[PDB]
């Protein structure tokens, strides 16, 4: 167990130290896009905050200077770290320190006082004008020294004084107010508002309020009510006016009565008063002073006041009349508001301003929270600069003041909802939807390493060997998963460190992490293992393994979409996936590091919030994830249940050795209705090489598993060496060795610790293996080839290391399995010579499937017929039992019967089979076996042979051959005709795989109508709906009303109707007692309440802001902070209302903020806040008024000083009665708002009017007959804001128009993987053999190629209609759409196929192609379609003007075209409202018409491409190259001269200037072996690479004269598989038969014979993948034959079949040779070139050596005669003493127990009758068993090739 472990541990390690640039591009990837994903945290750092508080805004219901006040103020909404005054309970203004207020109440503080000092003036000029038709005097110069003395106690005016005498110069008139205040002339206003960027934006929020409009719809009586009660604040507000007129008939005029008139000034003044009146002179200025600035300031007000509307109330009555001089206005920038009383009692109120003005209302909340209070005034903020509140509440209070009959002095404060201090970082908002993304693109490579590696090894079938010969699946598991796990926990320990101190997860300890990451390391890496377990196709999995990967992913992406929506338990269920189960934890790791605490080991068994998962939760998650993929992995290995995905015979050697003795198997596959194999108890002798022939896997694989340890032995015995496979299964696997057929080597290893391996893992000792290492290495002589330490620079020699490890252990029992298949003849004696080194002592079964070498290597043979025994034993005469015995041949370079009648009178048991010219062909038979009476038959005839006229003579014994066939029963219009061909076959290929022409149609065309069906959740852009203004549509909340100074009997009617509108129904006094209900305070916390100096106006304690090293977002504070919890009850709409008076209300809010957050701080998507918008019935302003006494004096003055009959001063005096009477303000509101919610500032407000209305109202059906409910609805649009709603939003057309791209390029890439596994399978080859040219060829198949891209445009057409789509249904834009389809598939086919030239794999080119596509795609889609819009600069123009002229890509005009029709159907649908006369026609040539044009000229391009780049071709060795060269023989078929190969990069020619000349009457037979250049000249006499230099005819035609016509006559048979798994047998010679121009009277004709001369009667329908690799064979070259060629081409057509089926292939092509036809053999089996032909040829490097007539070769270099013997004694020396006596040559070779052979002088005239009555003696000298003179054969030359 623990030897193997780490054995394998090392090899695995072994496989990436070998390959060591994807191991360094493993560890350098994810290292790279972390790199990435730093830059990207360093680019935006984390930004913290104070706590923010916000100062009040006045309403201009509050009266008309404090609305200006925080108007010009309150513009930049600064934040406040102090607390603002206006949030104080008691205050309401906050402008102690502004010198207006100041004023203000120094007017109402000086004038208060002076009462009795003026009433005392009039009474003295009433008396004086009495007594005209001294008291007064000094009482009137007392009072006026009083009033004098009052009134220079006053800072204020000097200030004003200083202020005012100042130049008008660098400031301006903005800072010169706002200093106090915190026609050409208004030409000369706006240039000083605009010479400064301060003004200019100060203006920028006042040019709609001064120039702007009120345009009221309807105009009945009440609406025109409304109105003059609205206007009272715009008519009176310029009253100043008015008094500026005053100074008019006032200031000269008393001056009349000043200059030079002192006699009457001076009578009064002179009767400390003088020094107090300032007489005047050069230093005491009093009069001409104050004139002289008296008409200043009200000329400068004056003129300030020039340019105010007066009038910005007009009227339209009609809405669309309303909505066209609204859009005028905007156009000349006149416009503020629309104001629409669109009724059905209740009032309805709607505000429309211009999109600018007014915050969008499609939505309410957010979609992407942001921490913070959001007061930004250009930003979020618009109805306040924007001026739609202000409005708002004026026509808000003009409706409550005509509804209720009264006039309610209710102003409006609104006011902020302080912010606690909070830290706004964008990036830890979003890595719970980055990191789960980016681990995974970080280990989409990692895992396609492990699936590839696995299904590597699982394909080789390696790992069968592995496991048969002594290894546990367990191991093999434990193995891998240990060996995958190196790479992914040190990507993981990198990217924790790169985490952690690149500040991405700070304050975190990197162990938890770590664990972290292993945890779910350990979960993708059997994850891995479970894809792995689906294939068995290297590559192809290696690709699908990343894309099955990452399409898991996308669950993590659909739950975060809709985190809010699901529950708890489909969160457990939906976490069983790897990564969600990882983002989830991602999720939790950053929402547990958002309260600052980064992980670590306090706080992982703990729920950060109350819906996501903890870290100890998720990592006990992926370990359950795990082990649920390990046990599907091991239930899933059962997909594959035991696979992959008559008595003459005798058993008596003289050494008897039963070391693997077998009785009677039975074996039954499952799918197989016969049994696997049938019983058979034969058993076999070690000292001996039992052969074991058979046919194709019936009985060849499944015997020699059995007995190895793979099959488990359920039926039959199997004893090896007395023990079974049941039972011991240990001790056997040191005695034994195995070698199946395939090669059982490592790709990435080397040879010398490859056997050090295998010696290791049988049980040698590592100090023992190295005296074992030698001698295998040098016994397949490699010595020189293990130094170089290389595998797979060596092809073909591997065999003899497969079959060297079979004996690395010295096992007695060797099991070889077709050990000489893809074997090179240059080997086979190498390997034979090793089993020959390695046969003494050990018990070899070798069950080779050839016939050739049994003869040879094997002691004793078995023959097996489909799992049934035929007959076994030694190859001699007791299992030679047929009746033709012998075989006598008399050959020439004459006359039957005398020879015969010879034979005859010598032995009369006789027969003729054979009396072919030169060749004379008897039967001697075995009956009668008399070697005297042969030996006194051929002394006559070596006596007669020299006048016979033959001079030859070779005689066989009994081949193996005949008796296992003996015993094997008993157990234009011809191109059309071309194109028809094509199509058809092309149509047999395509209908017959179902599922893969299903997905590859059926997913795109449906996938565009799904995402397109499905993708409507973006949302349309256009008009903005009318929105209900209430707090009701933001459903539960909370809200509070705390009330200071409650005695009034209006504030609490006020607040009682404020409860009333609050959803809460007023109950009984005796439940109203406790309405209310306050929640309980927590003990613990109460003792720490008690515990501190607190009252409930004393500040909350503490709360934990963000520590110097440690921050959070919002700061943690216990339930100390924020005080008690304040009484509150509940509402019937579930609304809840908190009686909060008497609190700090700033230290409350700040404090108790983050609490009720924390309940949606889960996702941050829609987080629905409690507390919205709450009141503060706020009492008297703190300050005496003395406003009475003022309304006296203001009274006592109309009354006295000059009233006016027509009223100019007398309406200035009463309003002047409402300025100082109403100053008292009897009582206010505050409303304070949030901001996060949109809307909840004139929400409130509307709610606080509708309160005032509900408070000034009487009982009855009237308290809810009067309601009035406010809307919002902005105008339709305007000129840019129809690009602005048709064009740049453009979401779900550039979706869609990136989508088909997405879908429609994975069509035709399943043109180029098939066209590819066209190529690298050799059917190309076959299908340029004919009257196919290339470009012919091409000509067929693009045809095809629009035939099926007719199948998907249609489809996806159709569903373009079904959609009811405004831009594909009507009949403009359809056909547009149409052609575009058409014309971009006749121009995508041409440009990919010469990628597969370049290529090897379909998968691999399948995912590049479409790597490649996509990415070109949303390339020239999006990124062109984002250069166009949100334009920048002339240079970003420039760009794109090239960009969208260029236009080379097919796929950029699509998109581009596409997007160019849906935009011109946008704009139509656009203009469809407003002055259209918009035809636009899609089919534009100028918009669209390039495009087409593009394709349909780019397109001939690349169909000429790939043809182009495809059409660059533009003594007898001597007795036959100088008869060539001397001369051409016409009447041979096949002429070569100078052949020659000139390799590329190999610099060396293959063959050396050899000729050839072929006749067709006979076949050729030649050998090459590897690198003698046999591929390159099968290759160029095809013409598949250059004719450059070789001359090459055939049949008289040249190749450079016509290419086609050399393939005409040329059948090719190779290798290689070159059929269709999708079309059967009588189909290949159907469309090779319509490929050949045969009539179709024939083709049914020419298929029958093809079919039924090699059987294929029951192959005929049945499929190609169902099989035998000889039937195969056999197919291709009854293929090959068909057609009529001149000549048959067969490159190595005969690799390990039946010998039966050579039996029928061979009598075949006999015949067709007899026919007339020659045919070209190369094979590594030489066996069949002497058995169907009559000329053998040999080359070695590239160098004829024999180039003749096999036996005058034989007659120069081979054709001894031979002799086989059986002794039982084994005592060869007295047999070879009289043999070698006998005969003059004494050669030995094969001195072996089992049998001895013996050759003597070859050509020996005599014959060999002086030994046969010799043998008939000699034989009986000794003991001998039998003999079998193995003389003459034409097999003998094969024991040369076993020679040298």
């Amino acid at each position: 167990f623990w030897t193997q472990l780490m054995l394998l541990l090392w090899k695995n390690f072994m496989y990436r130290r070998r390959q060591p640039v994807q191991l360094l591009v493993e560890l350098l990837w994810p290292l790279f896009l972390f790199f990435i994903l730093v830059a990207v945290r360093h680019s935006h750092p984390p930004l913290e905050h104070h706590e923010c508080h916000f100062p009040n805004k006045p309403l201009p219901s509050a009266g008309t200077v404090p609305w200006l006040q925080g108007l010009i103020c309150n513009v930049n909404n600064t934040c406040f770290p102090q607390l603002t005054p206006g949030e104080e309970p008691g205050r309401l203004s906050n402008f102690n320190d502004s010198l207006v207020s100041r004023l203000l109440a120094d007017a109402r503080t000086v004038l208060g006082g002076a009462s009795a000092h003026r009433t005392l003036a009039g009474l003295g000029k009433l008396i004086a004008t009495l007594r005209a038709a001294q008291e007064p005097l000094h009482s009137l110069l007392e009072a006026a020294e009083d009033l004098a003395q009052e009134l220079l106690a006053l800072r204020s005016l000097v200030e004003l004084r200083a202020l005012l005498q100042r130049p008008r110069g660098t400031s301006g008139p903005l800072e010169l107010l706002s200093e106090a205040l915190c026609s050409p002339a208004c030409s000369e206003l706006i240039g000083a508002l605009d010479s400064h960027p301060l003004s200019r934006l100060l203006w920028r929020r006042l040019k709609p309020l001064i120039l702007g409009k009120l345009l009221f719809a309807p105009d009945t009586p009440f609406t025109r009510k409304l109105m003059a009660q609205v206007n009272r604040t715009f008519e009176e507000l310029t009253l100043l006016r008015d008094v500026r007129e005053v100074w008019e008939m006032l200031g000269p005029r008393i001056f009349t009565f000043m200059n030079d008139s002192s006699n009457v000034a001076m009578l009064q003044r002179l009767l400390e008063a003088l020094r107090s009146f300032l007489d005047p002179g050069s230093g005491g200025y009093s009069w001409q002073d104050a004139h002289a600035d008296v008409g200043h300031l009200v000329g400068t007000l004056g003129r300030v006041t020039e340019c105010l509307s007066l009038d910005k109330l007009e009227a339209a009555p009609s809405e669309a009349a309303l909505v066209s001089r609204a859009l005028q206005l905007l156009a000349e920038h006149r416009f503020w508001a629309g104001v629409v009383f669109l009724g059905p009692g209740h009032v309805r109120i709607k505000i429309r301003m211009d999109i600018d003005v007014v915050t969008r209302t499609n939505k309410i909340r957010d979609r992407f929270w942001d921490p913070g209070p959001a007061a930004d005034p250009l930003t979020d903020l618009r109805y306040v600069w924007g001026g739609f509140v202000y409005l708002q509440d004026l026509v808000e209070r003009a409706a409550v003041r005509v509804l209720s009959g009264a006039n309610p002095r209710a102003g409006l404060y609104l006011q902020q909802m302080p912010y606690p201090c909070y830290v706004d970082d964008v990036f830890l908002r979003v890595l719970s939807r980055s990191l789960p993304l980016f681990l995974t693109l970080a280990w989409i490579y990692s895992v396609t390493l492990t699936v590839k590696a696995v299904v590597r090894e699982k394909e080789t079938r390696l790992r069968d060997t592995m496991r048969a010969m002594g290894l546990s699946r367990a191991v093999l598991w434990l193995g891998w998963f240990l060996s995958c796990l190196g790479p992914f926990l040190l990507s993981a320990a990198l990217l924790v460190l790169v985490l952690k101190l690149g500040d991405i997860l700070p304050y975190s300890h990197p162990g938890v992490v770590f664990l972290f990451l292993a945890a779910f390391a350990v979960a993708t890496v059997t994850q891995s293992f479970l894809l792995s377990a689906f294939f068995s196709r290297a590559n192809l999995a290696a690709a699908c393994g990343g894309l099955a990967y990452f399409s898991l992913y996308l669950p993590y992406v659909l739950c975060v979409a809709w985190r809010d929506r699901l529950p708890a338990g489909g969160r457990v269920a939906a976490s069983l996936l790897s990564p969600v189960a990882f983002g989830f934890g991602c999720e939790s790791l950053a929402l547990l590091e958002e309260q600052g605490e980064g992980a670590q080991w306090h706080n992982v068994g703990t729920r950060p919030t109350a819906d996501v998962f903890s870290l100890a939760q998720v990592s006990g998650l992926l370990l359950l994830d795990a082990a649920l993929y390990g046990l599907a992995t091991w239930y899933l290995e059962a997909v594959c249940p035991g696979q992959y995905g008559k008595v003459l015979v005798e058993e008596a050697p003289p050494g008897l050795s039963p070391g693997v003795s077998v009785r009677s198997l039975e074996k039954r596959f499952p799918g197989s209705p016969q049994p696997a194999l049938r019983g058979l108890s034969l058993d076999f002798y070690q000292g001996h090489i039992t052969a074991f022939l058979g046919h194709n896997g019936a009985g060849k694989t499944t015997t020699l598993s059995i007995l190895s340890g793979l099959f488990p032995p359920s039926g039959g015995s199997a004893f090896i060496l007395g023990h079974d496979v049941r039972s011991s299964m240990a001790a056997i696997r040191p005695h034994l060795g195995v070698c199946p057929q395939y090669n059982v080597l490592f790709d990435m290893l080397t040879v010398d610790e490859h056997v050090w391996f295998y010696g290791r893992l049988k049980g040698l000792s590592a100090a023992v293996v190295g005296p074992e290492q030698d001698r295998l290495l040098q016994d397949v002589g490699l010595v020189s080839k293990q130094s170089v330490q290389t595998r797979h620079l060596s092809g073909g020699m591997q065999r003899k290391l497969s079959v060297a490890i079979a004996f690395v252990g010295g096992s007695q029992v060797v099991i070889l399995d077709q050990p000489t298949a893809g074997v090179d003849p240059a080997s086979r004696r190498g390997i034979w010579e090793l089993l020959l080194k390695y046969r003494e002592g050990r018990t070899l079964i070798l069950s080779t499937h050839h016939l050739d070498e049994a003869e040879l290597l094997g002691d004793r043979v078995a023959v097996v017929a489909g799992g049934r025994l035929c007959c076994c034993g030694s190859p001699l005469f007791l299992r030679r039992h047929l009746g033709s015995g012998y075989y006598l041949t008399l050959v020439k370079a004459v006359g039957t019967p005398q020879l015969l009648a010879l034979v005859q009178h010598w032995v009369p048991g006789a027969r003729l089979v054979e009396e072919l010219p030169h060749e004379l062909v008897l039967v001697l038979p075995y009956t009668g076996a008399h070697d005297g009476s042969f030996a006194t038959l051929f002394r006559e005839l070596d006596t007669r042979l020299a006048e016979l006229r033959l001079t030859g003579y070779g005689i066989s014994d009994t081949s193996l051959e005949e008796i296992f066939l003996k015993v094997v029963e008993e157990c234009w219009a011809l191109t059309r005709q071309q194109l028809q061909a094509l199509l058809l076959k092309r149509f047999l290929l395509a209908r017959r795989s179902r599922r893969g022409l299903f997905a590859q149609i059926v997913l795109p065309a449906l996938f565009v109508g799904l995402a397109l069906v499905f993708s409507l959740i973006v949302p349309p852009f256009g008009h903005y709906p009318a929105l209900r203004l209430s707090p009701t549509m933001y459903g539960a909340q909370v809200s509070f009303f705390s009330e200071d100074a409650p005695g009034d009997p209006g504030r609490a009617r006020l607040l009682e109707a404020l409860l009333q509108e609050a959803g809460l129904e007023e109950p009984p006094v005796q439940h109203s007692s406790h309405r209310f209900s306050a929640p309980e305070v927590p003990a613990e916390v109460a003792k720490v309440l008690a515990s501190g100096n607190w009252t409930p106006e004393s500040p909350s304690p503490a709360c934990q802001c963000s520590r110097p090293g440690a921050r959070r977002l919002l700061p943690d504070c216990p339930a100390a902070a924020g005080g008690p919890p304040p009484p509150q009850a509940v509402t019937g709409s579930g609304e809840v209302v908190q009686n909060l008076t008497g609190r700090n209300l700033s230290d409350f809010l700040v404090k108790t903020y983050p609490r009720l957050v924390r309940q949606g701080l889960k996702t941050k998507k829609w987080v629905n806040e409690v507390r919205y918008g709450g009141f503060s019935l706020g009492g008297r302003d703190p300050g005496l008024p003395s406003g009475q006494e003022l309304g006296r004096s203001v009274e006592e003055l109309w009354a006295l000083l000059s009233p006016l009959p027509g009223g100019a001063l007398d309406r200035v005096l009463k309003n002047l009665t409402a300025w100082a009477h109403s100053l008292d303000a009897q009582d206010s509101l505050k409303i304070w708002f949030n901001n996060k919610g949109w809307h909840s500032m004139v929400a409130f407000v509307n709610r606080a009017s509708n309160a005032i209305l509900r408070a000034h109202l009487p009982p009855g059906p009237a308290r809810h007959a009067h309601s009035i409910t406010t809307l919002n609805h902005p105008l339709n649009l305007t000129k840019e804001q129809l690009s602005e709603g048709a064009l740049m939003a453009s979401s779900v057309d550039v979706l869609v128009s990136i989508c088909v791209v997405f879908a429609m390029s994975f069509v035709p890439a399943s043109f180029t993987l098939v066209l590819i596994e066209e190529r690298v399978t050799r059917a190309k080859h076959l299908q340029l053999m004919g009257g196919l040219s290339p470009t012919l060829y091409w000509l067929g198949n693009f045809l095809w190629d629009m035939c099926n891209y007719l199948v998907p445009a249609c489809i996806v057409v159709l569903i373009f209609l079904a959609f009811q789509q405004r831009a594909y249904v009507a009949p403009a834009n359809l056909p547009a759409l149409l052609l575009l389809l058409l014309l971009y598939g006749w121009s995508i086919t041409p440009l990919m196929y010469p990628a597969s030239f370049f290529f090897s794999v379909p998968s691999t080119a399948y995912v590049v192609l479409t790597c490649i596509n996509l990415f070109i795609g949303i390339n020239g889609s999006m990124a062109t379609f984002v250069l166009e819009l949100f334009s920048d600069q002339k240079l970003q123009e420039v760009s794109r003007i090239l960009k969208q002229v260029f236009l080379i890509f097919p796929h950029f005009c699509l998109g581009r075209g596409l997007i160019d029709m849906v935009r011109n159907q946008a704009m139509a649908d656009a203009f469809e409202r407003l002055g259209d006369r918009q035809f636009q026609s899609p089919l534009r040539w100028e918009v669209v018409g390039k495009n087409l044009l593009a394709m349909v000229i780019q397109g001939p391009l690349f169909l000429l491409f790939t043809l182009l780049l495809q059409h660059r071709s533009q003594e007898d060795v001597a007795r036959e190259r100088e008869r060539v060269v001397q001369g051409a023989t016409q009447g041979d078929v096949l002429v070569l001269r100078n052949l020659t190969k000139v390799y590329r990069g190999q610099r060396m020619p293959a063959v050396d200037r050899l000729c050839l000349g072929i006749p067709p009457g006979e076949c050729f037979g030649l050998l090459g072996v590897n690198g003698a250049g046999k591929t390159s000249t099968f290759r160029m006499v095809t013409g598949d690479t250059l004719a450059s230099r070789g001359e090459a005819v055939l049949a008289g035609h040249s190749v450079a004269r016509e290419p086609s016509a050399a393939h005409l006559s040329m059948g090719y048979c190779p290798q290689s598989d070159a059929i269709f798994e999708l079309l059967t047998g009588r189909e290949h010679l159907e469309l090779l038969a319509r490929l050949r121009g045969v009539p179709e009277a024939q083709v049914a004709q020419t298929a029958g014979s093809g079919l039924a001369r090699l059987g294929l009667s029951w192959y005929a329908d049945r499929p190609a993948g169902t099989y035998s690799g000889g039937n195969k064979r056999k197919l291709a070259t009854a293929l090959a034959l068909v057609g009529d060629p001149a000549v048959v081409f067969l490159d190595q057509p005969t690799t390990g079949m039946d010998p039966s089926a050579r039996r029928f292939l061979w009598n075949s092509l006999l015949a067709v040779v007899r026919e007339g036809r020659s045919v070209m053999l190369t094979s590594h089996s030489m066996e069949e070139c002497e058995a169907l032909c009559s000329r053998l040829a040999i080359m070695v490097n590239g160098r004829f050596r024999c180039l003749g007539s096999p036996q005058h070769l034989k007659g120069r270099f081979a054709a001894g005669h031979t002799l086989t013997l059986r002794v039982p004694a084994a005592r060869s020396q007295p047999a070879a003493a009289f043999v070698a006596a006998e005969f003059p040559g004494a050669e030995l070779r094969e001195a072996h127990g089992g049998r001895l052979r013996f050759q003597l002088p070859p050509g020996g005239r005599c014959a060999l009758a002086r030994v046969f009555g010799e043998l008939a003696v000699h034989g009986a000298e000794h003991g001998v068993e039998d003999f079998s003179v193995s003389q003459t054969m034409l097999e003998e030359v094969f024991l040369y090739f076993s020679k040298d």
